[PDB]
C-alpha cells in the first residue's frame, strides 16, 4: 500500500524506509491531538534531527548528507503524508541556511554551518513584510522596521532577514535569537496548519555586527532570488504527500461502506471519481521529479519548477475536496482527518508565490 | 453593492426590502461570535416569524403568506447571505410541514397546520439513519402496531435543529410499501437526542441523532394511509432540492461581495480580474437555473429534471466562488480576521446533503433514459 | 421529445410550433448536402421571410412583428438545431437594420424599413477590418478602404457600414448591393460554417448621398457601441441550439449502442458524462432568458448578456466535443453529424467579442 | 524553440538530432498538401526505416536498435510535432511485431522477425469489429480448424494501415480461452478489404476495414498455444498505451509552438498570457508522466495503472491544448491558412482509441479495488 517509488540507489530505499519508521512512531500518534489544540510538538525536531534528516541535501564536507534532490524531495513528501505543517518547518529550514552556504564567506562557514546543520537546531526565513532598513555605524549595523509571516517566528535558532542598506539596495543578515531590539507578536489565527507557529518581528534599533552580513553590501536581491525555485520544490513536494495522504483515506473508506447492496467503489460513477483523484496525484509527483531531475545535472529548472509547485498545489485542492465527497456525511465531521487535509491544502496555492503569480512567470518565460 | 432582482410585482419587491432589514438588524452583528463559539441564537427564530418570514410559501386559508417560489427563493437567497445555517433551518421548516399539508386529513390539518405556520413553532425532518442517507429504502427504525396506535423502537440521525425542535416529521418501518410517516410531538414519551455532531463548519444550529425507546403513539397521528410513507418522502425532494440551490447561491454571492470590495481596496491589477469575472458569471448562472425551475412549479408544470439540475449547478458554483474568495485575498483570506474562511467551510457540505451531487447526476441520467 | 418551454402566451407557443414546421421541411432535408459541398442555400431566406420569421423583434408599424426577445430567442434557438450558419444570418440580418431604426430620420425610414423588414431582403453588418475613411465632397462623400468577416459578403442587399470622417470621428453609413467602386473578396476557407459566404469588402473611389448617413457627423461610434449586448444575445441562442442538437443526437445513440451485455446509458460512468452535458444546456438557455427578461422590460442588461455569451458558448464546445466520445469510432467519421457540430462550436467562442474580451468586460464592472 | 530533453546518454542526443532532421527534410515540406488532398505518402516509410527509426525499441540479435523506452518514446514524440497521422503508423507497427516477438517459436522468430524490423517492411494490428471496439471478448470472427490448417470466415474494422501492410497481427475465434493469434500476409487468398473510412482528421494513412472469405491458413502461422490469444491482446495494452501517450504530447507541443510564435509577433497583452501559461504546464505535465512509466517498464517493474495514467493525462491535454490554440490566434485561426484548424480535429480521436478515455479510467479504478 505504501507508494511504489523511482530511485537511484539502494542506500536512497533504505533511508525511505528510515523515514518511514521515525514518521510514523514520532509523527502519526500525536498529529491530532496538537493540530486541535493548536500546541507547539517540542522534542519533535530534536528526533528528526538526530535521524539526519533535517540536513540531508547540504555537503557532507559541512556536516550534511549530500543527498540529490531527486531523493531529499521524496523525504519531504513521505514527512508530509503524516503532518503537513511540520513537513513545511523541514522545507523552511533548508532555505534559512542557503545564503550562508552560497554566499558566506570561509570563516562565516566554519563559526556556524556544523550547528546550523547537526540536527539540535531550527532555522527560518523572514523577508515578507505588511521598508525595514539597516543603516551604517561604527562596526555594524542598525536594524528598524517590521517583518510579516515568519514560519517558526518566536522558536527558531536563527533568522536569515532582508533589509534596505536602489538595484543593490538590499543587504542580507544571519540574526541569532538572542538579538538585543528584536521581539515578536503572537501567533496568527489560521484555518488550518496550526502546530509550528506563523508571527511577524519588530526591530527597535537593533544594533548587529559586520561579521553577520551575507555577501557584500547591495547582494541582497540576487541573494533571494536565488533561492525561488529550491522553495517552489519544496512545496510541491509537501501538497504532493497531503494529496497522497487524502487518497488514502478515500480508498480505504470506499472499499468498506456500501449503499443499494455493494461496495461504494463498485458504483462506476464514484469508480471514476477515485480514478480522477489517483491520476492528479500521479501527475504531480512525475512533475516534481522532472524539475528535480534537472537540478541535480546542473541544467537549468526554472521554468519547470514554477509548473511543479501549480500542478502540485492545484492538485492537492482538488484531490481533498473530493475525498470529503467520497466520505458523504461523516466526511463533514472531525471523527475524521480528510475534513482537516481539505482546510490545509487552501494555504499552499497561496504561499511561496501564489498561483496567479506563477502563470505570470511562465508567461513571462515564452515572451 | 446590492443584487438588482427580477420579481413580479411592486409588492415582492417591499418584501425583499423588509428581509434586507430584518437579516442586517437581527443575523449579521451576532452570527460570527456564535459561529465561532458554536451556540444556539435565541430569539432569533421567534423574530423572523412574527415578521412573516417562516411561512411564506404556504396557503394563506392556513396561516401562510401565499407566495410563489419565484419570491419566496429570492427570500432565502437574502437570508443565506448573512448567515447561511439559519438559512439552511428556514427551508428545513418548509418541508417539515410539508407531509401534512398535501396528504393529511381535513381534521388533521385543522388540528395542527395553523400553529405551524404561526411564527413561534419550528420543524424539523427526520429520514436519514446512520446505514442509510443516500439509499431511503434500506431503513429500519421500526413502528409496530398496537392497541389504537403504534410502538416506535429504533435510531434515527443527521437531524437538524435535533433537540430543539416543536415537531418532528418521521418515517418508521411498519412492513417495498413498508414504510409509513408521523408527526412527533417534542414531548414524546421514550424520545431522547444524542450530542450535537462536531462538524467543520455550519455550527449554530445544530444537527443530532435520536432515540426511540417503547415510544407509544396514537394511530392518529399518522400522515396519510399504511404503507404510504416512500410516495410521500419522494414528493418533498423537488422542493427541497430548490431550497438548498437558493442558499447556496446566497452563500456564493456572500463570498463574492467579499472578494470585489477587497480587490478594489489596486489589489485587482497586483490576473485577478479574470478570476473575479468568472465567479461573478458562477453566481448569475446559479441564481438564473433555480429561477427557471421556481416559475415551471409555480405554473404547475413539470419540474424535476430542473431542480436537480439547480441543485447540481448551484452547490458546485459556491465550493468554486467561495474557495477563489480565499484566493483573492491572499494571505489574510486564510486567517480568521476575515470571513471568506467560514464561507468555504459551509460551502461543502451543500455539496453533500439533500441528496450529494452523484445522486444528482444519477437522477438526471434516468430522466435521459 | 422537443423542448419544453417557458413562454409569455398562446401565440407564442404557436410560433414556436411554426418555427418547427418549417425548419424541419426547409431546412433538415438539404443541410449536410450543402455544407458539405459549401454551397449557398438559394432560395431558402425567402421562404423563412415570408413566414415572418426574419423581423419578428422590430416595431409592426414598420411592418415588424413586434414580438419580445424572450420569446425571438427562442425561435433562434429552435433554427440553429437544424443550420447553424443560417441561424448566425437570421441574427446578422436583425443587426443590420438596428441604426436605422434607432437613429435615423423619419424621412429615411418611411423610404427604406419596409423592404428591408418585408422578408424579401437580406442585410449584413460590416464594422471588422483586417482605418476606412470617406471625405467630404459636394452633395456628400467618397469612401476608401477594406473591411473584413463580412457575413453574407457578396449576397446582401444592403450593407451597414462604419467609416472615418477623434472621439466623435466616425459616421454610419447603409450602403447598397449596387454601389459603385465596391467589391468583395472570394469566400473564406473555414473550418466549418460554410453555406453563408463570409468575406472582405474593397472601396474604391466610392461615393456616397448624404441622404444614406445614418444620424448625425460624428455619431458613429455611439451607434456601434449601442449594438453590442443585442448581438451577444443572439449567438447565446445559437449556441444553445447547437449544444441541443448534440445532446439529442448522443442520448438518442447511448439508448440503442450496447457493450459488455447493456445499453451504453446503463454504464454508471457515461450516464455521468450525459447528465454534465444536460445541466450545460439547461444553465446556458437559463441565462440568455433571464437577460432577455431585462431587456423587456426597459433595465439595464449589459453585465447580464456578456455573462451569457461568454456561459453559452463555453457550454457549445464543452457539449459537442463530448457528443462525439459518446459515440466512439463512428462518431470521428462523417456519416454521423456530431463531428460538424463540434467544429461549428469552436468559432463561437471567437466571434461577437472574443471570450477574452468578455471576461475583460465583467472584470471593468466590478471595478 | 526547440524541447531541452532528459535523456541518459550522449548518444541519445545523437538519436534525437538525427530525428529532428529527417523529419523536418521529408514529413514537413509535404504533411499539409496530403492532408488535405487524402492520399497516401509513398516513399516516406521506406525512407525512415532505413534511419533505424522503424524497429528502435526491438533486441539487436533481430536486427532492432536496441533502445530503452525512455529514448524511443521521445523520438516518437519529435515525429508526431511534424506528422501525427505518420506517428500513429510508427507506434502501430511497433504493436504489430509483438506478439512474435514475445510468444512464438525460435523457430516461427528466425522465419519472420528479421524481415519485420528491416526497415522495409510495414505491420498492421487487428482486433476490434462493428460489434465489438471496448469489448474485445465480444468478437466473432471465426478461424475454424482443417487438415494442418484452419479456414478464416468473417468481419474486422478500423485497421489502420488497412489495405497497405506487408503482415498482419489478427485474432480471429477457435471456441473465454475460445481465441487464437494469427500472423497474416499480405497476400493471403481469400482476403480483401473495403474501402477508406471518411474522417474528421489524420487522413493520409488509411483507415479500412477486412473481409476474410473462405481463407484457409496454414498453422505453422499461429502465434501461441490455441485459445492463447486474449492473453497474448492484453499483454500489448501497457505498450500501446504509451506509444499513444507520447504521439498526444507531440500533437501538443506542435500546436503550443504556433500560438507562442503568433503572440509574440503585441498580440499577448491585446490575458492570453495566463491561457499560454495554462497550455505550457498541460505539455510539460503531459512529458514527465509518459517518462516515468517509460522508466518503470525500462527497470522491469510493473508499469499498468501508471501507463493507463499516461495516456489519459497526455489525451485530455492535447484535446485542451489544441483547442485553446485555435483561441489564441483569433479569426485566421478558425481558417485554413493556418495548422491550429487540423491539430484541433486530429486531437480528438486521440481520447477515443487504444481504450477509450471512460475505460482508462474504469482500469484505474479496478486497480484500487
Ligand atoms: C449537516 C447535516 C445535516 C443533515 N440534516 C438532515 C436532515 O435534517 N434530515 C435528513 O433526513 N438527513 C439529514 N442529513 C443527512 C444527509 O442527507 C446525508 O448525509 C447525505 O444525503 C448522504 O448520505 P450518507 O452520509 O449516508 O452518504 P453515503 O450514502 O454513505 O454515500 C457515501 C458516498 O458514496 C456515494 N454514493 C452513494 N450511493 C451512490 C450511488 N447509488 N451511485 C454513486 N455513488 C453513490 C455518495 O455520493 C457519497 O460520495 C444531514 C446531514 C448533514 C451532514
Ligand atoms: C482512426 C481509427 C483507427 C483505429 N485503428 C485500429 C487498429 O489499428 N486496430 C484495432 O484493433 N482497432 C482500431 N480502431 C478501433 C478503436 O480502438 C475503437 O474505435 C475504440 O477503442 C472504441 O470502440 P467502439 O468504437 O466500438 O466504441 P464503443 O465500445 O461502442 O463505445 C461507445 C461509448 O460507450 C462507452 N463505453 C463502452 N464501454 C464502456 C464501459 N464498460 N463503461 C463505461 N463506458 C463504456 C465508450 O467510452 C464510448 O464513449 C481504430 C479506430 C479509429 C477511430
Ligand atoms: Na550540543
Ligand atoms: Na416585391
Amino acid at each position: 500500500m505504501a507508494v511504489d517509488r523511482l530511485l537511484p540507489s539502494q542506500e536512497a530505499a533504505e533511508l525511505i524506509e528510515l523515514t518511514r519508521e521515525i514518521a510514523d512512531k514520532v509523527l502519526d500518534p500525536i498529529v491530532d491531538r496538537h493540530e486541535k489544540d493548536e500546541t507547539y510538538p517540542e522534542g519533535v525536531f530534536e528526533q528528526l534531527g538526530a535521524a539526519g534528516l533535517l540536513s540531508l541535501p547540504q555537503p557532507e564536507e559541512w556536516g550534511g548528507g549530500g543527498q540529490p534532490y531527486e531523493v531529499y524531495l521524496q523525504v519531504l513528501e513521505e514527512i508530509a503524508a503524516r503532518w503537513a505543517s511540520v513537513a513545511v518547518a523541514v522545507s523552511v529550514h533548508s532555505l534559512s541556511s542557503h545564503p550562508l552556504l552560497v554566499f558566506g564567506t570561509e570563516e562565516q562557514k566554519k563559526r556556524w554551518l556544523p550547528g546550523m546543520l547537526s540536527g539540535e537546531q531550527i532555522g527560518a526565513y523572514s523577508l515578507s513584510e505588511p521598508r525595514c532598513a539597516a543603516t551604517p555605524t561604527d562596526g555594524g549595523y542598525v536594524i528598524n522596521g517590521s517583518k510579516s509571516w515568519i514560519t517558526h517566528g518566536g522558536k527558531a535558532d536563527f533568522y536569515t532577514l532582508f533589509a534596505r542598506t536602489g538595484s543593490r539596495g538590499v543587504s542580507c543578515f544571519l540574526v541569532p535569537a538572542d538579538q538585543p531590539g528584536l521581539s515578536f507578536g503572537k501567533p496568527e489565527e489560521k484555518m488550518g496548519l496550526h502546530a509550528v507557529p506563523t508571527t511577524s518581528a519588530f526591530y527597535d534599533n537593533a544594533r548587529i555586527d559586520a561579521d553577520r552580513r551575507i555577501g557584500e553590501e547591495g547582494q541582497g536581491l540576487q541573494i533571494a532570488f536565488s533561492a525561488l525555485d529550491s522553495g517552489r520544490l519544496g512545496i510541491a513536494a509537501v501538497a504532493t504527500g497531503l494529496a497522497q495522504a487524502a487518497l488514502d483515506e478515500a480508498v480505504a473508506y470506499a472499499n468498506e461502506r456500501t449503499a443499494f447492496g455493494r461496495k461504494i467503489i463498485d458504483h462506476q460513477g464514484l469508480g471514476f471519481l477515485l480514478a480522477d483523484m489517483a491520476a492528479a496525484v500521479a501527475t504531480a509527483r512525475a512533475t516534481y521529479l522532472d524539475a528535480a531531475r534537472r537540478r541535480d545535472q546542473g541544467r537549468p529548472y526554472s521554468q519547470q519548477a514554477s509548473i511543479a509547485k501549480l500542478t502540485a498545489t492545484d492538485a492537492a485542492m482538488k484531490v481533498t475536496t473530493d475525498a470529503v465527497q467520497v466520505f458523504g456525511g461523516v466526511g463533514y465531521t472531525r471523527d475524521y482527518r480528510v475534513e482537516r487535509y481539505m482546510r490545509e491544502a487552501k494555504i499552499m496555492q497561496i504561499f511561496e508565490g501564489t498561483n496567479q503569480i506563477q502563470r505570470l512567470v511562465i508567461a513571462r518565460g515564452l515572451t
